């Protein structure tokens, strides 16, 4: 089992639906072997019904597309697609908290409200929305339409891209055409060039799919920024992670998905109905979190996080999991079929993500209470009918420090410098504490030992003296292996990181260092990664690929992640993927994306499987970065 | 040769391709065989970096995508990105036009103006746009910004959905949830249902599209209605249709792609460099028309069709096409590697649809007239090029008439009831001359011997009295065999159908009939038959699923054409497709699209590849139509 994850918990697991014979992807996995080379290489086409046409790799006949489309525009096309697909993901997930917050102040849903006042304000600066004199609502009410603004053309760009970037890196990309117009504008202008008999050149395929890429980036800064004004932006928690986070004796409620519109209120109402589930046996409620809505509330409330990704079935495999409550993306659909099995109520509550076999519950923003009260009453109705079943939870669980929003992390720093919190950051950058920063970001993915990339290169990068931090399930698979434990310092830490982080976490009283990995959030909050760069290039006086910092989507799996991936590269970063992308059949395609983008955004890819090996490349863009800004290395 | 298409002239370039050894579209297919069935039957699935992925159709493992897809949310998933791409398409050519508009009348465009304000009045009336009192220009602006507006969420749905169809209609569809609240947003939303962990259950997957192939709907009646505001609405035209149009002596200049904003412009200029075209020896440009561009200068302006679809490089081959003018969709991207051998300049103009080896021109609006000539300048200096090279042009054409805008029709019949136009079409129908109607649309597609399906359809329908209406590659199809030349009607036509033909023919003052086919136009005038439809409903009192009306995508290739299918479904049509759409690895969801769709919009896809079964098929649907009226047939 150790092949499949290495997350013991799940080995646990693994072994119990062994036992009972439940299917896990791992199990769907390998019946799928050996796949299909065409695809995995991206030399396969179905963009019209003449198709499908494949390309071989090596070899005689077929060597082209029947309309003509070479390898390369076949390569540049697919990816270019799954750059809109992980667009349209953060793209909905920010529209439908723009419409949150929109409501919320027009009076029509009394769930929600502007928890963060000067957040708010900070933005409506930012986008030059005028404050002074305006009531709260009436802000937050230009705020929310400029946000759904963004989403088309108009007189300008979109604004969280332009007002988000340095505007030395502004300039870079709108010479080069790469400013989006409209975020699902670009997404539709993908679709459409990327059909049969249109863009059929790889550069200028592959610039669109750049320009596309930071619509997805603006999806993400949105989302990050519209959840903040909404719920609060995160600071400094302590919480749990792993399966052991379930209680037999509580009602345990998994929230599951992306959007915390739904779950922050599940929480809130979770904490009411304590004595409903008393009186149905239970301790009380035990919410806790699967994917990036448990990110969110982790983040926000401590919420200790119960799995991630790719193992998220084995949550319901032990049986004591009374509910798991669904909004949309990287949701195994397998629960539904799994929780005939275990006993688990699986619900869905978005209108365009529903999964045969759930039950679905049509969540409102106007009902938000309401809809919460009849979802967790249907999970106390769960446990109850579990009265007596035994459970296996695996007694395994980790200390998970977190809530290190960039907000979070200037106001730590500013501790030791109060006028100048930067400053500190880059004095241990200066005389190599710091040797720089790596972002984990990104999913597992079922054809990689759960956690084994991420670890592996942390592990590396952490005895080099670089600052990590982490997202998403980059962020689940560090946290679930002790990453985020300040009493792992010592253990994983450089001499120069730990004086750093020690000095930092003395100087807040804490009596210990931060963590040795900080956890900046949800794959939206890749967003305050990109906040936290950007600010230390103006700080500097410097554009992006100047800085001693780089990315790494070591699991890679969602197109969410070839997305972010690619803005990443876009804004200026070297960026590590652990999964091979659809695009090792086009060699013009992977020296563009490896190599010659270098000379245009200065960020590039690195494609490397072996973690070893990544780390020694992530290390040696770290020092080419050390070396240019005239630094020792 | 007629095994690849049963067009004369098309064999003939295909001998002449041979002997030269200029690989082909067919070759290129051979080359493909035999073609992946887990792709042909839907049964595979690459939306992320898990995959790819792949059902077995019969048989053991695997049976279930990796995260736990099914074979029913695999073929539904990668069913709603081809609607989604299709009407990415048509929304970016009707954009694209929007914007024309806009600069047109805010003095930032002079090529370009209102050649139609009876058009423009109508439109601006069923937006609710007033008029009375106000200038045309600003008319127009009104018009031209609740064009873009209707690609985002507002606070109305998508008014070229909504007011361009019967309320009853729009009631049906509103019930269901089908309304679009945007275009964009629609193909955004798709894209992010559809990607990995998000929508999984087959009918909320379809009905999703459903409502996305209304948007494309919109995209093609905007993109219509702005063209006819801009260019002149069509009315009947006589010109010549295959590659026998082209002439040795002339500079050949081929029009080709979708989007007449460039077209229509050349063809202009092309009238003012005669003398300039002489002076290098030629007797003048001939500008003829490729694919849809050429159905819109051939509706407008009765430019000769040269060829279209999966036979477009045989217009090359011939030795005399001095260029080809591209904008975008359907373009072989092989015609830049056949110009290399037969002489062809190949210009892209398009930002977003450029091709590796072709020479770019970056048209603008604002400079229409200068790019033109720089274009056909290029077309002038290769024509020289070519001062006694020989040429082959198959000396093989047809005439067409053509030109039948639905405006062009409803003043054709007035002639036979001048307050009533409609009545007369209606009498012919209940009284039976008229059977039903027909309306052939999309494309070619190399599986199926070039028009074979289009003409035995359509000739046996007309033989059976049907009123046959055709667009795109369809009309281009039927032209190319002699089916808009008037003087086939005795042979084509059956007895009641010839004399309804006669009689609107003989009373528009011409001595002879109609022709047996009614060219609507191109791709995104398949809204002219939405038009017409919807009009025939709203005097019959009914909704159009009453109506004894049937589509028929004969030869289907282009994202585009399932989109226009899907909306001919959901509008409530029977809608043959004569080609194997990627559904059949799943019953269920071919059952929803054959059958149980019906008791949701009225409309259903017929499925069937032989074409004379097709054809008996579309008979049975068009007569239980007559019958639910209580008609004879
Ligand atoms: S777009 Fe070209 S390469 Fe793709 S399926 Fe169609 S013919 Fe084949
Ligand atoms: S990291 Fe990947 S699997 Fe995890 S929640 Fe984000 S997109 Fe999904
Ligand atoms: S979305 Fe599911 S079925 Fe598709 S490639 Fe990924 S794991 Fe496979
Ligand atoms: S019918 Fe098809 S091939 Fe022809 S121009 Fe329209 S979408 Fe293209
Ligand atoms: S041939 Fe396998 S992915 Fe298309
Ligand atoms: S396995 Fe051939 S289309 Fe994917």
């Amino acid at each position: 089992q150790n092949l499949k994850s290495t997350d013991r918990a799940v080995q646990q697991m693994l072994d119990k639906a062994k036992r009972e014979g439940i299917q896990t992807v791992w199990d769907r996995y390998e019946a799928m072997k050996p796949q299909c080379g065409f695809g995995e290489t991206g030399l396969c086409c179905r963009h019209c019904l003449q198709g499908p046409c494949r390309i071989n790799p090596f070899g005689d006949e077929p060597k082209v597309g029947i309309c003509g489309a070479t390898a390369e525009v076949i390569v540049a096309r697919g990816l270019d697609r799954s750059i809109a697909a992980g667009a349209a993901g953060h793209s909905g997930h920010a529209k439908h908290l723009a419409h949150t917050l929109k409501k919320a102040v027009q009076g029509k849903a009394a769930s929600y409200m502007i928890k963060d006042r000067t957040k708010l304000h900070s933005i409506a600066k930012r986008l030059g929305i005028p404050t002074e004199g305006q009531k709260d609502e009436d802000i937050a009410l230009e705020v929310a339409k400029a946000a759904l603004a963004d989403f088309h053309e108009k007189d300008t760009p979109v604004l969280w891209v332009t007002t988000v970037l340095p505007p030395s890196r502004v300039k870079v990309l709108s010479a080069h055409g790469l400013i989006p117009a409209g975020i699902d504008h670009e997404i539709a202008e993908i679709m459409h060039r990327t059909s049969m008999g249109c863009d059929a050149d790889a550069q200028n395929l592959l610039l669109g799919g750049l320009r596309c890429s930071l619509a997805d980036l603006a999806g993400c800064y949105m989302g990050t920024d519209l959840a903040d004004i909404l719920f609060g932006t995160p600071a400094p928690v302590v919480t749990e992670s792993n399966l052991g986070v379930l209680k037999a004796d509580a009602v345990n409620v998994a929230v599951h998905g992306h959007n915390p519109v739904l779950s922050d209120i599940i929480v809130s109402v979770s904490k009411e109905m304590e004595n409903e589930a008393r009186a149905a046996g239970a301790t009380g409620i035990n919410v806790v979190g699967i994917c990036d809505t448990g990110n969110e509330v982790l983040m926000r409330h401590g919420i200790p996080a119960c799995t991630h990704s790719v193992s998220q079935e084995m949550a319901m495999i032990t049986g004591a999991l009374d509910a798991m409550i669904l909004d949309y993306q990287c949701i195994q659909p397998s629960v539904a079929t799994i929780a005939e099995c275990t006993g688990t109520t699986v619900i869905t509550t978005m209108e365009m993500s529903k999964i045969t076999g759930a039950t679905h519950v049509n969540f409102a923003e106007e009902a938000a209470v309401e809809n919460a009260k009849q979802i967790l009453r249907l999970a106390i109705d769960t446990f109850k009918r579990r009265k007596g079943k035994p459970v296996e939870i695996p007694n395994i669980k980790t200390k998970v420090v977190a809530g290190f929003s960039t907000e979070a992390i200037i106001n730590a720093l500013s501790k030791l410098n109060a006028n100048d919190p930067l400053k500190p950051l880059i004095d241990n950058v200066v005389n190599g504490n710091i040797r720089g920063v790596c972002l984990f970001a990104g999913c597992n993915n079922v054809k990689v030992p759960q956690d084994q990339n991420f670890t592996t290169i942390a592990r590396k990068l952490l005895k080099q003296n670089v600052l990590v931090v982490a997202t998403g399930c980059g962020a689940g698979a560090l946290m679930r292996h002790g990453f985020m434990d300040p009493a792992n310092v010592d253990e994983l830490c450089g001499d120069g990181l730990k004086a750093v982080l020690t000095a930092i976490g003395e100087a807040n009283g804490l009596g210990g260092p931060l963590p040795p990995v900080l956890h900046m959030g949800s794959c939206v909050d890749n967003s305050r990664a990109v906040a936290l760069v950007a600010a230390l290039a103006n700080r500097l006086g410097v554009d992006l690929d100047r800085l001693p910092v780089v990315a790494s989507a070591a699991e890679a799996m969602h197109e969410k992640a070839v997305a972010i991936g690619t803005w990443a590269v876009t804004i200026g970063l070297p960026t590590h993927i652990g999964v091979l992308p659809p695009i090792t059949g086009s060699l013009p395609v992977t020296q563009i994306l490896t190599s010659s983008v270098k000379d245009i955004t200065g960020g590039y890819f690195i494609v490397e499987l072996d973690p070893e090996t990544a780390a020694d490349k992530l290390l040696a863009a770290i020092n080419e970065r050390r070396a240019g800004l005239g630094l020792p290395w």
